[PDB]
């Protein structure tokens, strides 16, 4: 039997799909909307907590606190609501009512932090939370925390080499805490051997902080609409040394790219869908790369994005 | 090697998981928004289409017609676009611009009908564009087509048979169309010949269409607020012979189930999840109900109901 004692656990395994209108025919892309929350997150959301469980930090009587909305508040929302353990977000007063109501309806509790003080606001409330009572509550820190490239290295670079039979020739993915990239990259270089493979990261060109960090030169980053990735500082959990291209792409082109997915292959997705599947794009324009197997990451659907700028003007 | 020719092959296979906190530990809950567009509508979508394809109908020059705007409509635009085929739905104009985006952005041609004409009128303009020039337009008729009970026999069905390893006892069902009812039902009491199976339809107080039908009295509907269940008459793809017993449940008991499987599970859930849940607790209550395993089908995901009453007065 096949009967899962919660939620939780019925995270990844998500399909690989041929693109046959966008691109030469040989993009593969891997949909981590067909998630329990829907997005790759997910999984994370899933392991951190489970990570914290064995290491005997969490248990009943702690609570968690994380400062983030996005995707990763989401996860970590329906996985402590399914094991029992109460959840507090921080965020900016200036949140989207639709995202307040769907954390609240997981039964995660909101506190709301200065809007003039943005991201930095909503991470000092968390801060100042947790050290009130330091043995009652536990801060994730997904940006940090090896618990979230660990189940990418654990489940999505497995079901990658598995669905390909290993041939896979380029691996794309937008960068946002890292996790995916490097967990992915260091089973198929590391634990596979494959040394050739090609890795490669995308960023906003309005926030090209990985190719600064990579030229040596200063962090500058900036303001961009790719929800999801370029946090505008490199991540602990981003190994820098595992990439082997960076390519920036803008708003515009991965908005219409977004677009695409969905109007020529009928896959709902995201912005930073289309960024990454962008990235595809203009690599095929070099003719090095017209007959590799490239697998691109869809990290989540169109769906969560109906108010933004992905839908505006259809009619 | 696993890789899918196009998004329409990645439907099923969705996960079963058993409900902690809501019941005695014994409903076991069948999660229909793992699917390429998200709700159980996504298996119909696909084999509608294919089905059509078999027969020699539809074929590249033939463009698709149905009157819908709710998952079959979401799960009919995936499908054409993955598969290029274009695709007219025809909508009250009183369809919410939200659900207009989305079917606008996978790619869907919208006709919209007269508000004061409702579902009918939708249904209408339908059939008048297809005898406009019936060489070109096929409608596919959701509620009376074959090919939807057949993908639940084929899927669905031996699903929940395999997951269990055929210790199923119940299974309960909200009805729209009727497919999954029936599909899963003749696979289990037909096909593998469990004839003591007890099947389950689930159906909105206010619009008990089908205890009506059971029971030889008259067919008078009413509305109601349990989107996708009780469409106020009995549907060529619902067999009446393969019901055992018939739940009536009230919008409110909906509501608050479907939240609760949001809170205490951790499972996204629309309303009619919370109604089909509902019945379950109800036969619990009942002595010769304790010791029986029940597998109940959850159809799509909270988040596609954002601004229902699903939500409302959350803060
Ligand atoms: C998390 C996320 C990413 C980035 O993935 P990481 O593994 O954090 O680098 C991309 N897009 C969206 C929508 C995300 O939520
Ligand atoms: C289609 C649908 C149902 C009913 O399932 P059928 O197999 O058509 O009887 C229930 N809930 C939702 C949200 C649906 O879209």
């Amino acid at each position: 039997s096949k009967i899962y004692e919660d939620n939780s656990l019925t995270i990844g395994h998500t399909p690989l799909v041929r693109l046959n209108r966008i691109g030469n025919g040989r993009i593969l892309a891997k949909v981590e909307s067909r998630n329990p929350s829907f997005s790759v997150k997910c999984r994370i959301g899933a392991n951190m907590i489970w990570d914290a469980e064995k290491r005997g930090v969490l248990k009943p009587g702690v609570e968690l606190v994380e400062p983030t909305n996005g995707n990763t508040g989401i996860a970590l929302a329906y996985v402590a609501a399914a094991r029992g353990y109460k959840l507090t977000l921080t965020m900016p007063e200036t949140m989207s009512i639709e995202r307040r109501k769907l954390l609240k309806a997981l039964g995660a509790n909101l506190v709301l932090t200065e809007g003039a003080k943005g991201m930095k606001g909503a991470i000092q409330k968390a801060e100042e939370i947790v050290a009130s009572d330091p043995q009652k509550y536990l801060l994730l820190q997904q940006f940090s925390n090896p618990a979230n490239p660990e189940i990418h290295e654990k489940t999505t670079g497995p079901e990658i080499w598995e669905d390909t039979d290993g041939q896979v020739d380029v691996f794309i993915s937008g960068v946002g805490t890292g996790g995916t990239l490097t967990g992915v990259t260091r089973y198929i270089k590391g634990t596979k051997g494959k040394t050739d493979l090609i890795t490669v990261a995308v960023e906003p060109t309005d926030s090209p902080v990985i190719a600064q960090a990579l030229a040596g030169e200063e962090i500058k980053p900036g303001p961009h609409k790719i929800q999801g990735i370029g946090a505008g500082f490199i991540p602990g959990n981003l190994d820098l040394k595992l990439i082997d291209k960076v390519v920036g792409i803008t708003n515009e082109e991965a908005i219409s790219t977004a677009r695409r997915l969905m109007e020529e292959e009928g896959i709902l997705a995201g912005i930073s869908s289309g960024a990454a599947v962008a990235a595809a794009l203009k690599l095929q324009e070099d003719e090095s790369f017209t007959n590799k197997n490239i697998v691109v990451i869809l990290p989540s659907s169109g769906e969560r994005y109906l108010s933004t700028a992905l839908f505006a003007d259809l009619f």
